[PDB]
């Protein structure tokens, strides 16, 4: 439908070939770190609301809505959750964001990586609290994880940079296109690395450009962990990625990545639907929020 | 502000005059009556969102998204409540929906009444749970009410009619604005009726806003109504709400209040954009305000 790939998710090639395209301007290290903020005398999140006026290359203006949600400390409230459950990606398992919150008590929840909408099967990179969920073989697409030190990455991983065991990975989850990459937008640079060169460019920069609800999952300069999600519905309202950028790029975020978006995209308060999902509840012509793959979940405890 | 009144709220004539200039189709009868149904073998609710392309007069084309909350059991699962508890409008309370709602765990909760931004003053008609919290006087707005034995009343009530003890009210709001009355689009009716013949409230009625509304089918099931927006830049006008909801079957509905009150609370969590700024900043806030609709377990 919206997906970025048309055959298999992800390029075909290797660290090594988004290593040495990438430009001169960031060295040889194909991500970002940031130590994590350590706000733990602090409220666990604040959740924001903006309803905001986007003007696009042709100049109509559109209204869009969505949430900023900050974490003040990441590594003891930020979770990646298996769909329903532990084990829930060996079953290819699909479930609503909220259902799958309840399991935790989020006090926020957003849907989390991509997944394969016929199969069920989960995509990506996914370590939950600790554990290794998938390991998807080297695949480069963006990334973000949280470190047992509580340092924040971002950005592009090896296979053998998401299985050290020195300071390993308690969570880590693979989104699609990094956005910001040092305060900077890096979409030309994700478009480079995450498409394969032979295999359907074209599919690629339509699931960039056009509109629709969109996720994504990014840091600050302090440390905080920023949560982003614009309702919409592909080609009919939302953000294109060229906005998700900018705005976030407003909001003094520095590193962001995009997670999964369209029908996927959810935002669950407290276990309750707090955004206006796209999907219609066939055959009647409400609204329903999407059963999806991995979640995205701040915790109280 | 926003506000139909500028001066007080309310018209200023009495209920014998909304029964004579009313429509000779009507009678004399100055409100709508329906049995609640009483479906205790189903869910409290159905809340179901709607995101809806609306079309104004001009042929300008728009997006509105908000809330359809159906009530199958209307007499002992809604509630209208004081702000911030019992005793709330004694003092001139403004309060959070969301506050409000979780002093009796209401599974849906969206902003009631009008209310005296300046002074916080409740206004209209309110019971409460069994108890007569605000006497208005005979002030002809819109009403909505749940009389004892689960007759649902909308319309035009004097004062007689709402402290008649034979069938009490347990349940009595007040709104601005009759939209739907018997399946047809009432707002000609209610402009005759609920302002002064001495401009501003058509305003109210024509500006496009955040609005919500309250009404029933032809089953007897209590339907809330709730579109987010903000007034003159985004939502809809009275004339597009009533359409909205007559196109969902709606017989008779009320309108609300709308603008920055507009709020919706799922199981205590909001859950809609409301349109105040969360001053000095640029993000979205609910805003306190006065009574609220509940709906909770019966
Ligand atoms: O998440 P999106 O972008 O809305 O795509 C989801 C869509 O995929 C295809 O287009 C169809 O199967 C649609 O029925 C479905 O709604
Ligand atoms: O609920 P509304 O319609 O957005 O109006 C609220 C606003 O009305 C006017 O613009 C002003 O008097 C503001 O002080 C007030 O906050
Ligand atoms: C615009 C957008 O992000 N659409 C996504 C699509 O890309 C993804 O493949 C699918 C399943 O993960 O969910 C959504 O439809
Ligand atoms: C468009 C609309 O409904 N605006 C209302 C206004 O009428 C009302 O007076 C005030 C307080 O009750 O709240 C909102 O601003
Ligand atoms: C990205 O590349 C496009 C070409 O499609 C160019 O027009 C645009 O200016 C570039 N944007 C950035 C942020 O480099
Ligand atoms: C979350 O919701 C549950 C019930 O839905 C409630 O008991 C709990 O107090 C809520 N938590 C917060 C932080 O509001
Ligand atoms: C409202 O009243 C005016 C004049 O009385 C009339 O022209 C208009 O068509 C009416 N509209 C509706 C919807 O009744
Ligand atoms: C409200 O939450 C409780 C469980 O926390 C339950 O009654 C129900 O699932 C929720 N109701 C709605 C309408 O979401
Ligand atoms: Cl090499
Ligand atoms: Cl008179
Ligand atoms: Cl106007």
């Amino acid at each position: 439908g919206s997906g970025p790939y048309t055959k298999s998710h992800g390029p075909s090639h290797s660290h090594r070939y988004v290593r040495d395209s990438q430009p001169v301007a960031h060295g040889t290290v194909t991500h970002e770190t940031q130590a994590a903020s350590k706000h733990s005398n602090s409220p666990v999140l604040e959740s924001n609301i903006f309803i905001s006026d986007i003007t696009d290359d042709s100049g109509t203006h559109r209204w869009v809505s969505g949430h900023i949600t900050e974490v003040h400390d990441p590594l003891r409230s930020v979770s990646v959750l298996e769909p329903g459950g532990p084990g829930g990606c060996a079953h290819n398992h699909r479930e609503l964001v909220e259902v799958t919150a309840k399991t935790r008590k989020c006090l926020v929840a957003q849907n989390g990586g991509y997944f394969d909408t016929h199969t069920g099967q989960c995509l990506g990179n996914i370590i939950s609290d600790g554990k290794l969920v998938r390991n998807s073989g080297g695949i480069q697409n963006a990334q973000f994880g949280i470190r047992k030190d509580g340092t924040l990455v971002f950005g592009y991983l090896s296979e053998d940079d998401i299985l050290d065991q020195e300071n390993p990975f308690v969570q880590l989850i693979s989104g699609v296109v990094w956005l910001l990459r040092k305060g900077e937008i890096y979409i030309n640079e994700s478009i480079q690395a995450e498409s394969d060169k032979t295999q359907e460019t074209g599919n690629f920069r339509h699931f960039v450009d056009v509109i629709s609800a969109r996720t994504a999952v990014g840091h600050d300069k302090e440390g905080k962990l920023i949560l982003f999600h614009v309702d919409g519905q592909t080609d009919v309202r939302g953000m294109n990625l060229w906005q998700v950028a900018k705005f976030l790029k407003d909001q003094n975020v520095m590193n962001a990545i995009n997670l999964d978006g369209g029908g996927s995209a959810t935002y669950v308060l407290n276990g309750s639907l707090a955004s206006y999902p796209s999907d219609h509840c066939n055959p009647s012509k409400w609204r329903c929020p999407r059963a999806i793959s991995t979640v995205l979940c701040i915790h109280e405890r």
